[PDB]
Order: structure tokens, then sequence, then C-alpha cells
């Protein structure tokens, strides 16, 4: 699934055992763009099936940020039972994003 960031949505994310990716975007970034395209269809393949993802607007929730230390647009945040597995700022190589979300 994918939906925008919110405390409660986030919260019952990491308490369900799923794998979480917080995705961090600003609306005027190519690079961003360019990752959402690639990412999209990762999104809906079957490995990826349990995967629960969290849009953060860069612009919009600095609440956010500060929980997730992040401080750049295009940052990927993976959880794996609520906790952090790897993050990665500006990655846009198709094969590197899928491994990702993979390994």
């Amino acid at each position: 699934s994918v939906e925008p960031y919110s405390d409660a949505a986030f919260t019952q994310a990491q308490a369900s055992g799923a794998p979480v990716l917080v995705d961090v975007y600003a609306d005027w970034c190519p690079v961003c763009k360019r990752q959402e395209r690639e990412l999209t269809p990762l999104f809906a393949q079957p490995a990826q099936r349990d995967l629960r993802v969290f849009k953060v607007n860069f612009d919009t929730q600095k609440a956010a940020l500060q929980q997730f230390r992040v401080s750049q647009q295009s940052t990927l945040i993976l959880y794996r039972n609520g906790q952090e597995v790897r993050r990665s700022i500006g990655e846009t190589s198709p094969s590197a994003l899928s491994d990702f979300l993979t390994r």
C-alpha cells in the first residue's frame, strides 16, 4: 500500500509486523520525480505485497522529518518489524532501488 504520512497510520503500520518504507519527497524535486517513477511498479510486485509505504512531504511535515532524522528530499528509509534496517538518499538506479526493497 501507499499512503500519505500520518502519525496514526505510521504507528499502526510499525506495530503490525509488516515492512514499512518511509519515502520523503518534495513536489519540486526532479530526483524525487524520477524515484517515484521507478518505485511505483516495484511497489506492485509480489515481493512487495506486505510493504506499507508512507509518503512524507519534506515541505509540510517537519515533525516527521525530525522523527526520521531526515535532512534531504529523496531519502528512503526501510523498516522491518518496527526498526530501521537501512536508508538511502538520492538513489535512482532501478536495480539499486529494487535491491533496497528486497535484500
